[PDB]
């Protein structure tokens, strides 16, 4: 995360840092005791499910904490649509080996149920552990890092996507992606933050209404972060792990 500020410890309790072979690449989201939302970019093929962990409830990455919990995985299911170095479908859920117990510092978010509509404009905080400038790594300790971005018309993403890059530019989905964020630079999520959360607040409870997904160089001019939207994998979500209920975002 570029451009935002340390969380404080127990703020963004649904917040998880997915690790392969002990090195954080990647964030997540908790949304039950068991599974977990990430981006599938960060599951490729290759790698192998038993070289991943989970920790929950650490803010601080480089920090030992009696409060966090470290998980290993049991099932990694990537969308079916995704393609590696491919925009579409960067979303896959992870069950951990066991449940986890609740706590001030490990709770889940809400996912959206398919029809959810959050406004243009909305601040939602993106939150993540990954590069707070080009190719700069946050720092030991790696205190939790939030930003807050406003969400942007599926239009106007279109726009300074699809229409205004270079043909190379990952291709801007509007049905199944949200750009939120800056076209003023420095502010966004970085490598090392996909798979965390895009949370939205509504009527004071938070929402995952998208999972950081993919933009350009760290915080980028008018290339404000785009991730995927949950809504648009809510049935997805919800038929394949029953015990996952989406929930009926407020109008």
């Amino acid at each position: 995360i570029t451009g935002g500020s340390s969380a404080v410890a127990g703020q963004w309790p649904w917040q998880v840092s997915i690790t392969y072979e002990g090195v954080h690449v990647c964030g997540g989201s908790l949304v039950s005791e068991q599974w977990v939302l990430s981006a599938a970019h960060c599951f490729p093929s290759e790698h192998h499910k038993e070289a991943y962990e989970v920790k929950l409830g650490a803010h601080q990455l480089d920090s030992y904490s009696e409060d966090a919990k470290v998980s290993t995985l049991k099932d990694i299911i990537p969308h079916p649509s995704y393609l590696q170095e491919g925009s579409q479908g960067d979303i896959a859920l992870l069950q951990l080996s066991r449940p986890i117990t609740f706590s001030r510092y490990i709770r889940p978010i809400s996912l959206p149920a398919a029809q959810a509509s959050f406004p243009n404009g909305l601040h939602c905080t993106v939150t993540g552990w990954g590069h707070v400038a080009p190719s700069v790594s946050l720092l030991t300790p790696k205190p939790l890092q939030q930003l807050e971005v406003p969400l942007i018309s599926r239009e106007t993403c279109n726009s300074l996507y699809n229409i205004d890059a270079k043909p190379e530019e990952p291709h801007f989905v509007q049905e199944d992606m949200v750009c939120a964020g800056y076209v003023e630079g420095g502010k966004d999520a970085c490598q090392g933050d996909s798979g965390g959360p895009l949370s939205c607040p509504v009527e004071g409870l938070w929402y995952l209404t998208g999972i950081v997904s993919w933009g350009d160089a760290c915080g980028a001019r008018n290339r404000p972060g785009v991730y995927t939207l949950a809504s648009s994998y809510a049935s997805w979500i919800q038929s394949k792990v029953t015990e996952l209920q989406p929930r009926v975002v407020p109008q």
